């Protein structure tokens, strides 16, 4: 209960879930989902949002252990929940086409609304599209995507940050003036553009590197991260706005970001409002 030892994951050798203590502090049985009420939702039936999810659960730490991570389900589902109520549908993809991997230990088991939304999308999380197919047939000048959503969780730190596929998607979104929506560790994916200065001067919130340096001290992760995505984001032009976390969000043009696992509800409100205002041409 107050145990700070990482919790072995029976599926994978030398792999650990967060400690029982860290779970009692950083997860809850209910979310703070609120204000998802849009009286005049989009009903045009065209515009959709592309979700780029994590296909891996096991992240290699600096001491040889695997953190049993994935996408954070609250960070994933709260924004979707608002966008759903606003009238937008989702297509879900991973790099490999393998199933989206959730941090199930952060899923709020008592939250009827959040569990209802997962039920609606579960077939797509479990059997997602392969991003290469999306890039081949669903983007370009006349795409039906109004935006792209890249949820956080430390799973976002694998593959996405240097995928040439993610690069193509981000280049397309900026070129075609589409929304890019992310939070927490999700913005690590933005690194995929490599040395393309496309994001120079953009302002975002993201999970602070300094906090990643400290959570393993209470067993949240079984080791430390082998690199620092915040510093890398700064190095390609991003201004990181936040030192700590509070669940806040920022909109810089069509780039919408949230700061942490506290930011899902606010990011949903922000995204729904922006996309509703947009759907007007």
């Amino acid at each position: 209960m107050n145990d700070k030892h990482p919790t072995p994951d029976p599926a994978e050798d030398n792999a650990f879930f967060p400690s029982a203590y860290s779970l009692s502090q950083f997860t809850a049985s209910k979310s703070d989902l609120s204000g998802a009420h849009y009286p005049t939702p989009y009903q045009g039936g065209r515009w959709k949002i592309l979700v780029v999810g994590a296909d891996e659960r096991y992240l290699m730490m600096d001491n040889g252990t695997f953190f049993s991570t994935g996408n954070h389900p609250v960070e994933t589902l709260l924004p979707m929940y608002h966008l759903d109520k606003a009238g937008f549908s989702f297509d879900i993809a991973t790099l490999s086409g393998n199933p989206v991997k959730f941090e199930w230990w952060a899923m709020p088991r008592e939250d009827q609304e959040v569990n209802g939304l997962y039920s609606k999308y579960q077939s797509s999380f479990r059997q997602p599209l392969k991003l290469s197919d999306v890039i081949e047939t669903a983007l370009g000048e006349d795409s039906d995507y109004i935006g792209v959503f890249i949820p956080g969780g430390h799973g976002a730190l694998m593959g996405l940050p240097d995928s040439q596929e993610v690069k193509a998607v981000l280049q397309w979104a900026m070129k075609q003036n589409k929304f890019i929506i992310s939070l927490c560790h999700g913005p690590a994916a933005f690194l995929a553009v490599g040395d393309d200065p496309l994001f120079a001067g953009y302002k975002i919130v993201a999970f602070p590197d300094e906090m990643d340096a400290q959570t393993p001290s209470i067993g949240y992760m079984p080791g430390h991260l082998t690199w620092k995505f915040g510093e890398q984001l700064q190095a390609i032009g991003f201004e990181l706005l936040n030192t700590g976390i509070s669940g806040q969000v920022f909109q810089d043009r069509k780039m919408l970001t949230g700061d942490s696992p506290l930011a899902g509800n606010a990011l949903g409100q922000l995204a729904a409002k922006a996309l509703l205002a947009e759907v007007e041409q």
